[PDB]
């Protein structure tokens, strides 16, 4: 299960989603009715080769998914999403 | 704990470390003696705002570390490391 922290500040509502080997077109953030954000996608794999062999197994991939019932201040139109080094930042303006 | 993968190809040991929110000079990634890789560093966290409000805490924060002995057709004089998107990728030749 995807990490995902949730500030509040004074001006908006801020998730960060921990989702390394993803980038921002790859990752769905959608707002559903009655207020909920949310996040999801899926973590691709490289095809494996005859000649690989391996010494540890230890990423999990596939599909993640979280969603959030956000609180009545929160303008859900005004959603923005921005991801940089593996984490995706969803902001919601107040 | 991090996440690493470590496969063997013909022509290297490719490790990939799941390390989201750390920008590449974050991570020291060093040969020790005895032919061991290190990986460590430490994720920073934001500055706290007293005005804020969390809702949720779940992403890690704080150092890590791993080691990993390779075998001897490894050339650790040629490492190499590069991140993108919260993925580092440690190659080390044989």
């Amino acid at each position: 299960s995807t990490r995902v922290d949730w500030k509040e500040t004074p001006e908006a509502h801020v998730f960060k989603a921990d989702l390394p080997g993803l980038k921002k077109e790859e990752v769905k953030v959608e707002v559903e009715d009655d207020r909920v954000l949310q996040i999801s996608g899926e973590r691709s794999v490289e095809k494996e080769d005859k000649n690989d062999e391996w010494h540890r197994v230890e990423r999990s991939s596939g599909k993640f998914l979280r969603r959030f019932r956000l609180p009545e201040n929160a303008k859900m139109d005004k959603v923005k999403a921005s991801m940089e080094n593996g984490v995706l930042t969803v902001t919601v303006p107040k």
